[PDB]
């Protein structure tokens, strides 16, 4: 509320609420990816677990944002959460590419929020994003990059065999 | 998929997907209730924690349903998640009444699913609902009933004092 | 005997005895599958162990049924146990398909018994089947489904290599 | 001294010395608040302890600033420490409001120092303020906000009873 | 039976059987009081637990009497157990008053039995009552007296608040 609010622009407040919805949607997407790979006709446990962990990670993300919103005196506003872009996600490489695209979108949103925070000279918001979000995304994107390179290395006519080995030996 | 599906009607499958969306929405509602009470101008930690725990409980609920869907060979279909009905939830009694109404809606949905499962003679679905959901709702609704009675007992001109004591000594 | 028998129809009693013979036969089939894969010209230890465990599981099944029969006052009647349908079971995918078909037959028999118990309004029998048998079959069938999908993913010209990897890394 | 000084403007040096005096004064104010509530005619132990802890917190603050000043090669200059603004602080709500006002003044001073550090492109000073001061103030101000809301909730004709309960159950 | 009976009058035997029925009825009454306060529209856990403990205490009472009856060679004779005097017990003060009245009735019955035992010069019965019953009643009645005084101290317009505090802080 107004009693504790200090140097917290209404623009950042609104942008933080927007970011919260983006994280809710990312978490929802990983939930879908997680259970897709648990289907009896896909059956890649390691892949399922990989995405379910990410869903959990994104949840912590929006919870941390919601907490910060209250600490600065902002007010959280919730909107509908759009369903995942796909009902079925293809094979592991396909799903990893979609995950990569999603993380880059999230990272760009974090970068945009930081630029907005800098423009409004809000050092606390800047520190918050850098400490709890920016490095986390960089490492995650690097890991997905590594996975994609290994999946591609396992492609070809015996791609099925490769997908199995990757799930067994890497995930 | 079709390879493992046995005695699992398309009607139940569809109804289970519907129930999953209802639990996603309930969880979303409790998330909102949880952070509302964490606001500096509401500040009732015990109440905030009570609702955040419930959000977690509902999450386990839909995850269990999603798992069951895959075990029976059904296919999960996700839809948009509607935002909570309120942006602000008033005082503790108001929020508890809303929570109560929500749980009764969920319980009715569980009862309807069970009736549908009985009509299609699906004993596994019946057992699943009875073992992991029905008793849980009954106990939760009983607890909320108890809380409401105590909050009412603490009402009157000094309702503010009562709300504080309830959060400190009960929650 | 008659002294303790209450609400236990002769139809269920007879059907339970029939189910016991079906489980004895399933156990016998898994015993055969288990030792087939232990042959020096098949040599897939992980597969052998997988089926020997299932033989043990089915044994517990009929022992539990026999115990229940005595608890309700019914009388167990034993019949000849037919030999397994095959002398040799082919390769892992072939054997897994046969196992899958067998489990579905057992599951259908359990479902039929439950329907019979419902028609005779025998809530104890219903509870017994749901608690100790129905969920067990569902999870087992799901697991076999998963295995088949992975075996198919490992099929093709280098199927021999795939069968080896599956036994080493999954079983 | 000059031998180790690098990229440390005389403006920041002077501003840091100013901030040190502000923290010395804040600590002095909390010392006064702490012992006021220890008086036999006020007697609110929990409140006394709350403010004495804050005095300790502010002490760590200026000690950390003094240490940093020496690490950058700046020279600490001390000035008289003005006595607290009040001799008597009224009741708990009154004292909490004064504490809140004080923290906002300190937070603004930290923000101004950070802006000054940014204008002189001193990334070390920026990092130092963000890591050891900014988040600390935000959380403290949020906590005081929460306390004020609860004290207000306990106001009215029976305010004396409310003040007692708050000290006993919250502090 | 007659083989071990010595100095045990038929009058005491009959009176002991009467006392057993009185304790059975007291236990039954506390069972009712216990669950009444567990109702969702009463919801006072501490009060519910207080009365359920007393039900247990009275049970030990009649079991001890039944044991003594057999030790002296008397024969226990059971009669119908009358239902509790009330279906609903009002508020805590009301219930505590009823409990107090009940204990005084039990205590008087114990005193009457002791007088009867003295008149028949049965020192063992006297010792038995004094050692296992008389002091127990005195302490219990004192405790209920204390509770009533505190409940009265908490009466008035804000009686609801008082009843809540008593359950939370005393029971």
């Amino acid at each position: 509320s107004s009693q504790i609010r200090q140097n917290y622009s209404t623009d950042v407040e609104a942008a933080v609420n927007s970011l919260v919805n983006l994280y809710l949607q990312a978490s929802y997407t990983y939930l879908s990816l997680g259970f897709y790979f648990d289907r009896d006709d896909v059956a890649l446990e390691g892949v399922s677990h990989f995405f379910r962990e990410l869903a959990e990670e994104k949840r912590e993300g929006y919870e941390r944002l919601l907490k910060m919103q209250n600490q600065r005196g902002g007010r959280a506003l919730f909107q509908d959460i759009k369903k995942p872009a796909e009902d079925e996600w293809g094979k592991t490489p396909d799903a990893m590419k979609a995950a990569m695209a999603l993380e880059k979108k999230l990272n760009q949103a974090l970068l945009d929020l930081h630029a907005l925070g800098s423009a409004r000279t809000d050092p606390h918001l800047c520190d918050f994003l850098e400490t709890h979000f920016l490095d986390e995304e960089v490492k995650l994107i690097k890991k997905m990059g590594d996975h994609l390179t290994n999946l591609h290395r396992l492609g070809g006519p015996e791609a099925g065999l490769g997908e199995y080995l990757f799930e067994r030996l890497t995930l």
